[PDB]
């Protein structure tokens, strides 16, 4: 039986939202994705006999732990917790602004929410319903079974009921990292990490890599070397991973899939046996290649190239489809891969495993359950872990000697560096690096601060600016 080997690799990450001075989490994104996706995404492995793999950034692990110990001073979460009689006019306007942001998402389809947003002024019981429905909207698959009566109520929520939800949600956060241990040890999946604060490792090692694919861009003058800090990102990522899982990682997901000959060298020197990247990178690097192979980079490291169209379909396309149609198309694509090649192909599906489901019907539960049950049924599809794909001798291997430096965003670094706006943050970083004293300069090297710079007016940009300028200034003291 000729087989298609399928590898799913969900990448979980949130940048550090904890402002160093006040210690307050300025954005509740870590919390809301932790109750909705971070626990429940690996939890499918208990219900379905398939293999699934997960990447966890160390910075996200720090924030998950802080909430699980009851230490995060989350300013928005404190507003939900409060009795509505306590809320200031600015706390209420914040709770409305958040609801307006998520209004069109299918996980906010409540008839009550439709009514509050059309109301003029909200009373204490109406604010209670708004506080509580904002919590229930981000209910993961596990708790959507336990809070069926609360979710069926839809309206008229009391303060003790709202507290009951919050207690269930925090129990989920305390459970999150354990279920990653459990699935790793029972062999249902592999777990990788990324460099600590999710930086663009290629730019840190050699900023001239931006010119491999875009030879005319104007990047700032790098009067300091980011080469040791890039080593710290890997070196500390391995120790944080050691803390949770009790062993060094050998698999790593490069942030934003960014690779280079210099970065692939650095990963190998840190004991990384395997990493993956985009197949657009493969097209730029090798001549007439197929992403369905295992690749030996210079006989040092193993590289895999994700099937870009398949991963893009899940992350950006299937949300507007019926679940049955989405899975049927997906399997139909896999069938065409199985016949287009003369060998047993491997298909890597890598994408962010938290951000696409809020736009899905029922938070992607029908699609995910339909897909996982379907893959279980298909005899010819064998889902693998990262370790299994490493040992798999049915997969054809080829050697390559170089790669073009780029990311899974068009194969270049234009989304983070380039024009004057993206470059202003880098100049701020370099001058801070010049006078840097502590490791907060590592936090300022995260890709997320340079992604959100001035491309198009986006939600809570003022917060990402306030946070990046905070770490930069904290690193100089």
């Amino acid at each position: 039986m000729k087989k298609l080997f399928l590898v799913f690799w969900w990448h979980m990450h949130q940048p550090l939202y904890r402002e160093p001075y006040t210690g307050e989490y300025l954005l509740p994104w870590t919390f809301f994705h932790a109750v909705k996706d971070y626990y429940d995404m690996p939890a499918y492995l208990k219900d379905f006999e398939i293999k699934l793999n997960f990447n966890l950034t160390p910075v996200l692990i720090d924030q998950i732990q802080e909430y699980a110990q009851g230490k995060a001073k989350d300013v928005f979460l404190e507003a939900i917790r409060k009795d509505p009689d306590d809320l200031e006019k600015e706390e209420v306007e914040k709770l409305i602004e958040f609801t307006k942001l998520n209004y069109e998402k299918p996980i906010y389809r409540f008839e009550r929410i439709r009514e509050l947003m059309n109301k003029e002024k909200l009373n204490r019981e109406e604010l209670l319903d708004l506080q509580t429905l904002n919590l229930l909207a981000w209910c993961g698959r596990t708790l959507r079974k336990d809070l069926k009566d609360l979710l069926n109520k839809g309206r008229n929520y009391t303060q003790e009921e709202k507290e009951y939800v919050l207690n269930k949600y925090f129990e989920i956060i305390k459970k999150t990292l354990s279920i990653y241990r459990e699935i790793k040890e029972e062999g249902k999946g592999s777990v990788s990490t990324s460099p600590y604060y999710h930086p663009l490792i290629p730019i840190l090692l050699n900023p001239n890599c931006v010119y491999e694919t875009t030879p005319n861009v104007k990047i700032p003058d790098f009067a300091v070397s980011f080469r040791e800090d890039a080593s710290k990102h890997v070196e500390l990522a391995k120790e944080k991973y050691f803390e949770i899982f009790g062993e060094h990682p050998v698999y790593m997901w490069p942030p934003e899939a960014s690779v280079s000959n210099e970065a692939l060298e650095l990963y190998y020197e840190k004991g990384i046996n395997m990493l993956a990247t985009d197949e657009v990178i493969l097209k730029n690097s090798v001549e007439r290649a197929s992403p369905y192979l295992r690749y030996y980079f210079r006989e040092l490291i193993s590289v895999f190239f994700r099937d870009k169209t398949l991963s893009d379909l899940i992350g950006f396309s299937y949300h507007a489809w019926n679940a049955e149609d989405a899975v049927r198309d997906f399997i139909g694509r896999l069938k065409k891969i199985h016949e287009s090649v003369d060998f047993q192909p491997v298909v890597f599906v890598v994408l962010d495993g938290e951000n696409c489901w809020e736009y899905y019907e029922e938070n992607g539960i029908p699609f995910l359950e339909k897909l996982y049950s379907t893959l279980e049924k298909e005899e010819w599809i064998e889902t693998l872990t990262l370790e299994e794909a490493m040992r798999k001798e049915d997969v054809k291997t080829e050697v390559i000697e170089s790669v073009k430096a780029g990311t899974w965003f068009d194969g270049n670094f234009l989304k983070w560096i380039g024009n004057k706006e993206k470059n202003e943050y880098w100049k701020i970083l370099i001058e801070a690096k010049k006078k840097a004293k502590n490791d907060y300069i590592l936090v300022a090297e995260g890709s997320d601060w340079f992604w959100w710079q001035g491309e198009e007016k986006a939600p809570f940009v003022e917060v990402f600016d306030k946070l990046f300028r905070s770490f930069v200034r904290r690193a100089q003291e």
